[PDB]
């Protein structure tokens, strides 16, 4: 280096595709060191024209030095704001999205970019790498929305956020060879390949890559641990409030929704090859502006069992042992399913016996459909989710309904995953998350909800302002963020959330079933919601 | 001499005895033993309702127990293995009471304290309708301690009390009608003993509690008592009522040479048999059921007890009822290992058999079996073999005692009739009880009758401490306050709140008595609400 100061302030890295120039970025927090930011790094060719509804290809090489100093365009996205998938998004998701200048007026089908946050800290070795897969129900979001600077600086790990194709463009499938689906997953895989080959140039360790995600990102992470395409690309996974086993994780009726789309957009031809080519040439505004409403608690565009990328049912893939070679941390938040009681809560924060019966009846219609012994099943669910010690209390009735949806959609599938992963000694760690930041939009009576661990994972309380991310942070929030980031980055470094940086988080196994209660008072407990989980995992599959 | 008090009854004068009690600060008691309350149910009056007794001239001695009703003591029986540890598990020391038997057995015993007209507590013994006697309970301590008259009764048992053809040849329920006739006698005569016929409480344990429950639901009981205490039994359990009397009467009649198909001829033939010929026969009912007991006759018991309760027949009475923590102890006989545990195989076997025996085959038997297995598994400690033992005791206790007691209480308290509920959580030290066992079937009886205030007796079967003495005083005060006022808190203690279906307040009775709520509410709702849909 000749101009050593320029080389420090505007660091240049030589990738396999050419040189890029990033930005050394100080962090306002006095005790956090600067990070190098490389924003808008292309990891694949633009999936445009004939590459729409096709797997991603490697990016083009270049000569000279390419600036990677600001966020690239976001993947095209729209979704009906009354959609159940839209209403299940975190309380902070939309407001934070609208903060992004790239989101607001820089959507582009050319969107396969990633963002890299490198600690400037000097190890006097190669740093662990944490790769984040954002949520948003497969339809919305961007890696740009998460600043990985503080996690990187606090943990002395490289943090990478990725953009992958969303919605129709990422997941359209015909259920046959014309459009095999899973484009967004293949994008994630191609990012991980790029990372494997290029992260060494940033001082990163390809042999210590952890993938992590929340919501639909956690479903993606779970699905990647079960695909042969992912092998040798990462060694650890953290799975936050999502799984491969939930009703909205996989689309079992892709052809139906693709046809509904085609007909809304002037592609009424029956031949699937011609229909796909017609959609392939449609202006993308036309496509993403359509409202294709799935059956309740299901998805219209998302991952499919294609027989290749996802060879079979996720339960079967877990039973066959695909994910056993990864160390896995996974968990849930106490009241993920808060939106389940949207509409049915009164001004005294209660629900009526009538509302309860209706809600359970609709739950069974939508999630079980018409199984052997449906009437028995509905009755047994009502019984299990009634508090017989206080059966006239309307506020308790509200709580049990949130519990029903939380248990079924998040808790039982997480525990099933944990049990399938831990059953032969593969390292497994389970958490239940009990804290949430103060937010005026949230009801007083609400527990930790869907997306509420995310501010703690990314160290947002340390950024500076008390009022950010739809939160009002306290000193306890700062402490809890530090606890969480230490566990998460320790895990990335060693596969053990207790090592090397200093309460002991014990390993999960199906026998003792130890889990970390994460809150202001972290503590190891056992058999999380054991009776309700056993209900869903053991009794119900016979009713 | 004052040692031999004479009382004029409506039928003639009787001589009893003034008995000192070992304790000097408990008053003496006058005892009138073997008082006839009905004519002998013999000859043509076998299998007929009881008639009033005959009058007599002069003074008739009522100075010793009369002969008990015929009964066989059989260790092959489950209705025998069911009986309290004190009842029959002590053998040659119970035979003391049951050796002098006679079909002429319609006698009662009266215990009058010597301290206005006194309340009267009338006790109906248990023994599965098949065995026992009032003579086995000495009412002297309860009477003297509570300042109430205590009366124990003998009623026809087994075949002679309960044989029925299921038609008009033998309508059944002779034993219940005996109890009614004793209550009539008491209503008409107890005044001569200083008793108040307007303050009569009936009480019973086990099958005696089932009898009490059934009497609250019979129009024949009207005007004979105002209060009931119902200890560890109901009208609603599988062994309370015989829904198949003709079957078992036919089996008996065939063993004994009464093979006629005409039921009038079969009954008259049975009348001609020696009673010993009858009580000797092994007649084995379906498991958890009875061969000879109360029947739905259309008269004494017009309909299913559930239906009688919903029509409100017992709404006039003030009722105290309860159960013991671990009633169903015998359910796990033979499957508890030397470390007090039960295996998962023995758990699955017990539950499966439980369902075969109590549900037979309802709409969805497999669903039912798997659901019961789920509900009685401790999913937070799935491998613990001692917990597995506890949950089996709980299964049987919940089904046979707790759920039907709560159903009875709810139906009684529904529209504001005074109702009190208890759960009994203490038992005396006994070497033939396992160290891990909770309060079992019959374990409240020594406390109700003040047995710790005398000491270990032959029948009980207990070593007693200071705590047992105090618990007896607590129980006797509640029981006798209730007989006095209808309120266990008032004579003219921890406050025992009324039971209603909303708040569901009950008294935890033990060394630390206290009011709690919603006793085993989840398990009770399982049996009462969900299961009838499975
Ligand atoms: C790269 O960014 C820097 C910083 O603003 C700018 O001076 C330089 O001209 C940029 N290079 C190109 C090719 O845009
Ligand atoms: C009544 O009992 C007394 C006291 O034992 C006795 O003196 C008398 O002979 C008895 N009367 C009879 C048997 O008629
Ligand atoms: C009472 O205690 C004695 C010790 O004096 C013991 O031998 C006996 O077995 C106990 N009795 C019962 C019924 O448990
Ligand atoms: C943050 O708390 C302040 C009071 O300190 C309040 O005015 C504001 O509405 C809160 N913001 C959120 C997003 O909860
Ligand atoms: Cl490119
Ligand atoms: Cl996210
Ligand atoms: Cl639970
Ligand atoms: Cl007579
Ligand atoms: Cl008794
Ligand atoms: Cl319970
Ligand atoms: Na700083």
């Amino acid at each position: 280096d000749d101009d050593k100061l320029a080389a420090a302030q505007y660091p240049v890295v030589n990738t396999n595709y050419g040189k890029i120039r990033g930005l050394r970025t100080p962090l306002p927090n006095e005790i956090l060191g600067p990070v190098e930011q490389y924003l808008g790094v292309p990891y694949a060719s633009p999936p445009t024209g004939e590459r729409r509804f096709q797997p991603p290809e490697p990016p083009s090489s270049w000569t000279g030095i390419r600036n990677t100093t600001q966020f690239a365009a976001v993947c095209p996205q729209h979704l009906d704001e009354r959609s159940l998938l839209h209403d299940m998004l975190p309380i902070w998701f939309t407001a934070n999205l609208d903060t992004l200048m790239t989101y607001v007026q820089d959507q582009n089908e050319d969107c396969l970019y990633l963002n890299i946050y490198v600690p400037t800290e000097d190890d006097i070795s190669k740093k662990p790498v944490m790769v984040y897969i954002h949520g948003g129900s497969y339809m919305e979001g961007t890696g740009n929305m998460i600043d990985g600077s503080i996690l990187a600086s606090y943990g002395n790990v490289i943090v990478i956020t990725i953009n992958y194709r969303l919605g129709i463009l990422g997941f359209l499938s015909t259920g046959d060879q014309a459009a095999k689906g899973n484009y967004g997953l293949l994008d994630q895989i191609q990012a991980l390949r790029w990372i494997e080959e290029n992260v060494g140039a940033f001082g990163g360790d390809p042999k210590r890559v952890t993938i992590f995600g929340s919501g639909a990102g956690a479903s993606c992470v779970s699905l990647l641990t079960l695909s042969h395409y992912s092998e040798g690309l990462f060694q650890k996974a953290i799975i936050q409030s999502g799984t491969a086993l939930s009703s909205w994780a996989v689309n079992y009726q892709p052809a139906k929704y693709t046809r509904i789309l085609a007909d809304k957009v002037g592609c009424n031809m029956l031949d699937t090859t011609d229909m796909v080519e017609c959609l392939r040439n449609k202006n993308y505004k036309e496509l993403i502006q359509q409202t294709i409403t799935p059956a309740t608690y299901h998805i219209a565009f998302g991952p499919v069992i294609d027989g290749d990328v996802i060879p079979d049912d996720p339960q079967i893939l877990m039973e066959q042992g695909e994910f056993l070679n990864y160390d896995i941390m996974l968990g849930v938040n106490q009241g993920e399913g808060l939106k389940f009681v949207d509409g049915i809560v009164d001004n005294e924060d209660g629900v009526t016996p009538n509302d309860f019966d209706f809600s359970v009846s609709n739950f069974v219609d939508n999630l079980y459909g018409y199984p052997e012994g449906k009437d028995t099943l509905r009755e047994t669910i009502k019984f299990m989710y009634t508090d017989w010690a206080d059966k006239e209390n309307p506020e308790t009735r509200r709580k049990t309904l949130v519990a029903l949806f939380t248990d079924h959609q998040w808790v039982a599938p997480a525990v099933a995953t944990a049990d399938l992963h831990a059953q032969y000694g593969s390292p497994t760690y389970f958490y239940a998350f009990y804290h949430h930041c103060q937010s005026e939009m949230k009801p007083s009576w609400a527990d930790s909800a869907h997306g509420d661990e995310v501010p703690y994972v990314f160290g947002i309380p340390m950024i500076g302002p008390t009022e950010l991310f739809s939160c009002n942070f306290s000193k306890n929030d700062v402490m809890l963020s530090a606890v969480v980031m230490t566990y998460w980055t320790n895990f990335a470094k060693t596969g053990d959330p207790n090592q090397p940086v200093p309460v002991a988080w014990s390993r999960y196994n199906p026998k003792d079933q130890l889990y970390l209660h994460i809150g202001l008072k972290p503590r190891v407990r056992d058999h999380y919601r054991a009776t309700k989980v056993a209900f869903w995992l053991e009794l119900v599959p016979h009713l």
